[PDB]
């Protein structure tokens, strides 16, 4: 009870009045006092340490689009391309013109191009959000967080929007039945911008798709496929809006110049109604979304599982198209390769990493296998591929399964200050720092040694629901003689799953995101 | 008179079954053809079973 | 143990079985259909056959789920024995996965029912 | 003075009672459990024999 230090309340009003006017992005000036003998310490100058990082800004969840790991019929995929041809022959007759691989292809190709629209919705819906109390917000985040260039956007607010409500109503054109609750997702997912408190001046995260997916009509040999190729994203140039558009403009050429196409729209208009098509409501420059505080996202993250388990290290990604098997079946599963961030073509005296048998934390205390669905399906599985490896291989890795949306990189970013300094540009520089999720006791976060892992700077804990982090340590370190793991996360209510329960669950979840019991249950004779 | 058989043989087995009824590239159209003749009521379908169902010898 | 192998009526003439309800089954859809033709009679029947075929073992699967809790204090074979002779069932491994064992069943059920 | 030994019935087979019980329960807890296999039914069984033992002392 506060009454305790104090007389009368009006007097402790007048005590402790403290200020909170350090807003988001300026520097937290707090100060450590030193003391130690200047001829024993290398070359640490003064005795006296005043802070210039700001608060963590937010962090950006790099993630490559998912439809679950198919390698079977059973798989969601196939299965839904089944159901829904069947939904369209029905109102049809006559002469066959097109196979259902061929056709569920096309309608994901189109789901895959909502996805890029959809983030350019977020770019747009968002570039005017200001909470004077955070100074990152306008610009910074977009910059950062979303690889935007805001500059662009802002200057260009007019012309953007219109290009956009173009697409939509040009989109809408290219039929999607609403029926799949996998957009929702999507939409969901890349609509907005989640918060780790429901106060504005905390951190942030947001889902960045690291690519896209363009229609590859059957060519000589590989039948109809879909084809991926990556956001040039991860650290680069912080890419304008026309490049997103640019890309969407290829996009939908692609799905467009399949002689069947066309033809295989009619057929679905006359399957469902015109009321059974998803389309996007078109948006005014005056259009502003907020920040979301979703307790359920924020706990999504706090189990995921990062595929580049630790940025010490060199990761790779191939075979990431999804083609149809000679047996018409829908094939998905992407591999990848881990190799050392020196000769990166070995693998060399470095130690490669992906968890198994992985924690899962509930942030209430009597938790419901409803939950439980729910707060998954952003982690998932990793498999080697060879039994045992040499200095001079390289380290083959399957995704044995996964969710919705594959999260490939996480980084955090916060801006360090420097009042004077020569290029005014450059007195606040915005840098980021990688997030591991397994990692060594004794890490530092300087790849340079550690077997070639490293440590997270600590900054992150300012992150509440931040990934769980995995610490390895060895039978040394550990009180028991034997070698095991500690963990690290805001722990309440926790549990463990089997890399072989995971599996299970997202080879069923995805499932469940492309099929509707609904469907085939009323036609009539 | 081999190794009695645990149910995940059943189940890998009847993927591999479907997996052949569902590669004809005539297959699926048939199916839409079906529909179109007998509506949904006309077709098979088993209930779905909780951990609790228990049938009893006959 | 009645092992059996499924059957669907020695066939040799047109006259038998299988051809002749291939024949009538073909014809129902044609009836609502129309225009272009785009399989056989027989390539027809037979897929039907097939997802037959496919429910036989579903069943005998449903079977082994739907009796693996009767137990009647009587008979010690029940419970478990039973199983491992009488229908061929590793019944440890059942009992011990009863849950994930069921789901993929029901999961089973709704995705073969979209095979008409 | 009734000096006993604390007994579980006689039992040396698959099938002589106390193992049966053992299956009966183990099963009603896996039932309706979706994680995996990580202990057969007498592991657990034996558990439970030895809180009630422990309760024949308190």
């Amino acid at each position: 009870d506060w009454s305790w230090y104090a007389p009368s309340e009006l007097v402790a009003k007048q005590i402790a009045n403290v200020p909170f006017n350090v807003l988001a992005g300026t520097p937290i000036k707090a100060s450590v006092h030193l003391r130690y003998d200047p001829s024993l310490v290398s070359g640490l100058k003064d005795q006296l340490f005043v802070g210039n990082n700001a608060s963590i800004m937010g962090a950006r969840l790099l993630y490559l689009p998912s439809f679950g790991i198919s390698t079977t019929v059973l798989d969601g995929l196939s299965m839904a391309a089944n159901q829904l041809y069947a939904y369209v022959r029905k109102s049809n007759s006559g002469a066959k013109v097109y196979e259902a691989p061929d056709l569920m292809m096309t309608v994901l190709a189109i789901q895959e191009a909502y996805r890029v629209l959809f983030e350019i919705r977020r770019a747009i819906t968002f570039a005017n959000y200001w909470n004077f109390w955070n100074k990152y917000l306008p610009k910074q985040v977009f910059e950062q967080l979303l690889a935007i260039d805001f500059d662009d956007l802002m200057s260009n607010k007019a012309n953007y929007c219109a290009q956009f409500n173009l697409m939509a109503q040009k989109i809408n054109t290219f039929a999607l039945p609403k029926y799949f609750k996998s957009i929702l997702r999507m939409a969901y997912v890349s609509s907005n911008i989640f918060m780790d408190s429901d106060a504005v001046t905390g951190q942030m995260y947001a889902f960045v798709s690291s690519g896209y997916y363009r229609y590859s009509a059957t060519t000589s040999e590989s039948g109809t496929s879909l084809v991926y190729r990556d956001w040039p994203v991860g650290a680069a140039m912080p890419r304008k809006l026309n490049r997103l558009f640019t890309v969407l403009r290829e996009l939908l050429d692609a799905i467009y110049g399949d002689a069947d196409a066309q033809t295989m729209f009619g057929d679905i208009y006359k399957a469902f109604g015109s009321d059974g098509l998803y389309s996007i409501a078109e948006i005014s420059v005056d259009e502003t979304s907020t920040p979301v505080f979703d307790v359920d996202i924020l706990a999504q993250i706090e189990n995921c599982t990062i595929l580049e388990a630790n940025a010490g290290l060199a990761w790779t990604l191939d075979s990431c198209n999804v083609t149809q098997s000679k047996g018409q079946v829908l094939l998905w599963q992407p591999t990848g390769t881990i190799t050392s961030s020196d000769n990166t073509e070995h693998i060399a005296g470095d130690i490669a990493v992906a968890l198994g048998d992985r924690v899962l934390n509930s942030h209430i205390m009597e938790p419901q296998y409803s939950d439980v669905l729910e707060w998954t399906r952003l982690m998932a599985t990793i498999e080697f591929d060879k039994a045992s490896v040499t200095s001079s291989e390289k380290v083959t890795f399957k995704v044995t399964s996964c969710g919705a949306e594959l999260i490939r990189n996480v980084l955090y970013f916060k801006n360090v200050w420097n009042d004077a300094a020569e290029d005014a540009s450059q007195r606040v520089i915005t840098y980021f720092s990688h997030f591991s999720q397994i990692t060594v006791t004794n890490a530092t976060d300087d790849p340079t040694s550690a077997y070639g892992l490293m440590s997270n700077t600590l900054d992150f804990t300012q992150l509440d629901w931040h990934p769980i982090i995995y610490v390895t340590e060895t039978s040394v370190h550990n009180v028991a003689n034997l070698n095991s793991i500690l963990i690290g996360g805001d722990l309440k209510r926790p549990t463990v799953i089997t890399t072989d329960v995971v599996k299970r669950i997202n080879s069923a979840a995805n499932y469940a995101l492309y099929y509707s019991a609904n469907l085939l249950s009323n036609i009539s004779t």
